[PDB]
């Protein structure tokens, strides 16, 4: 015969099966909330069936992960790192979603740098834009995504962004193996203006400039 809740029951094993339809459309969105659905609701009702259906979350929430992860990581524009980041988030994974999206950035600009040494300071200008611009956008765009998110994953963000920094210097010091004064105004500009999404890191420059000052006149 049929019961109540083996009613209930079985639509939420509708609705798992569903969300394979929805992911396959390309709708990340919809994937979320109905898993979440599904879950708020097999949460209530707790046999065999349930652990049964409840398995069968764990598959399609798993899939979603693999999707949205695979989506931030090759995002082109913005709208798309967006939401695959906020969806990411969403199902409940804003350090997963965090720690892939900054992995995004880097790599657009580990490949920028590469589409390019010309001339020695048209060089390392080029190379600061690029960095520093993608440093400042990134935490413009993680302000109004990553927002009222904690103190943690706001704090990893800005480790991110120290080691970005760093990077750029790792870049210069290959550079010193065969700079110059109107290189770092040019840096140095490009490192206050950090200052506007919060980021001090004008000591890194100081330093890097206090180990190669024989080698900056």
């Amino acid at each position: 015969d049929m019961s109540s809740t083996a009613q209930r029951l079985k639509f939420l094993d509708e609705g798992v099966e569903e969300i394979d339809i929805e992911l396959a459309r390309l709708r990340f969105e919809s994937a979320v909330e109905t898993l979440l659905d599904i879950e708020s609701q097999l949460e209530d009702l707790s046999l065999m069936l349930l652990n049964l259906i409840s398995l069968k979350i764990e598959q399609r929430r798993e899939a979603i992960s693999s999707k949205l992860s695979q989506s931030i990581l090759s995002s082109n524009e913005i709208v798309h790192l967006k939401s695959g980041t906020e969806n990411m988030i969403k199902l409940g994974l804003p350090e997963q979603a965090l720690d892939l999206f900054l992995q995004n950035r880097s790599n657009f600009i580990q490949d920028l740098i590469l589409q390019i040494v010309d001339n020695p300071t048209n060089y390392l200008t080029q190379l600061a834009v690029i960095r520093f611009q993608t440093i400042k956008k990134t935490v413009e765009d993680f302000q109004d995504i990553f927002k009222e998110l904690g103190a943690k994953i706001s704090s990893i963000l800005v480790d991110w962004c120290s080691d970005e920094v760093d990077n750029h210097f790792k870049l210069i010091d290959k550079q010193l193996l065969n700079l110059s004064p109107g290189s770092i105004k040019s840096s140095r500009k490009q490192i206050d203006g950090l200052k506007a999404v919060g980021l001090d890191f004008v000591y890194k420059l100081d330093e890097f400039i206090k180990k190669n000052s024989d080698k900056i006149r």
